[PDB]
């Protein structure tokens, strides 16, 4: 009914890129010429309105290091159409043919896009509550922008939410510094070693990461904070951005090029 509407034969639904759980994600053309991601529902494994509101947020959500929302068809068959990624999610990218090559440099730099994106969340007021780098696409030159495929994360998530619900912002940057382990680590799982119940009880005794084989120390403290007990003594994503814009001028200016990192 409204402006993001689009004709099917405008789409070209061309290679599959997995079925999902209620339907099908599609790599393909709108328009002939504008290569496009499409996300299909199977009629009837779900609320209609229930996988609209995906794109009633995408509609409000907008940022150059978020996915963008395209176009909507929203009569059986319901598809939303979003700009294609040519790398596909983060994780994927990094424990692929790809992590061989990747540094410090373009890693923090994922990171620093990461926090930007991340960071309008924060002027928006919206929670995300599954950053990580399954959420997380990646583009053409390193870009990098926030998602969330519809995917128990429990090993990226805040004890005040995995634990009494309270999920925030402040939870969403328990997240990051997470998420900055599977940039440093190309990939690997958190905790390794550790069983959910194990991790749970870990870090409420107080138990972190050390910081992983060649990542600097500056690195692992940015970490650290992240992971602080108190939620609101953790840093704002504003501030987690800048710190990590200026990595290579203001904190490692003297960072060597490494084997790994
Ligand atoms: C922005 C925020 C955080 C508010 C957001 C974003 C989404 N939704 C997505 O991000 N959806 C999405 C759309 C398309 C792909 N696939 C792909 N998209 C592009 N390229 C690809 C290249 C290869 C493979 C795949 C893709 C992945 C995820 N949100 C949301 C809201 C409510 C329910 C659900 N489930 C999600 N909330």
């Amino acid at each position: 009914k409204d402006a993001w509407e689009i004709p099917r034969e405008s789409l070209r639904l061309e290679v599959k890129l997995g079925q999902g759980c209620f339907g099908e994600v599609w790599m393909g053309t709108w328009n002939g010429t504008t290569r496009v991601a499409i996300k299909t529902l199977k009629p009837g494994t779900m609320s209609p309105e229930a996988f609209l509101q995906e794109a009633q947020v995408m509609k409000k959500l907008r940022h150059e290091k978020l996915v963008q929302l395209y176009a909507v068809v929203s009569e059986e068959p319901i598809y939303i159409v979003t700009e294609y990624m040519s790398k596909g999610c983060l994780l994927d990218f990094l424990k692929g043919e790809m992590g061989k090559y990747l540094r410090l440099p373009q890693l923090v730099d994922m990171a620093a896009q990461i926090a930007s994106g991340m960071a309008y969340v924060e002027r928006m007021n919206y929670v995300h509550r599954d950053l990580r780098a399954a959420n997380i696409l990646v583009g053409e030159n390193l870009v990098c922008k926030v998602a969330d495929f519809g995917l128990f994360p429990i090993k990226w998530t805040a004890p005040e939410a995995a634990l009494y619900g309270r999920f925030t912002i402040k939870s969403d940057v328990w997240s990051f510094g997470i998420l900055l382990t599977e940039l440093t680590t190309k990939g690997r799982v958190p905790y390794p070693g550790m069983v959910n119940r194990e991790v749970l009880d870990q870090v409420e005794r107080g138990y972190r990461m050390p910081c992983p084989p060649e990542c600097p120390e500056s690195l692992h403290d940015l970490m650290c904070q992240c992971w602080r007990k108190d939620p609101e003594e953790r840093p704002t994503f504003e501030y987690l951005q800048a710190f990590l814009e200026d990595y290579f001028t203001s904190t490692e200016p003297q960072y060597q090029p490494g084997e790994n990192l």
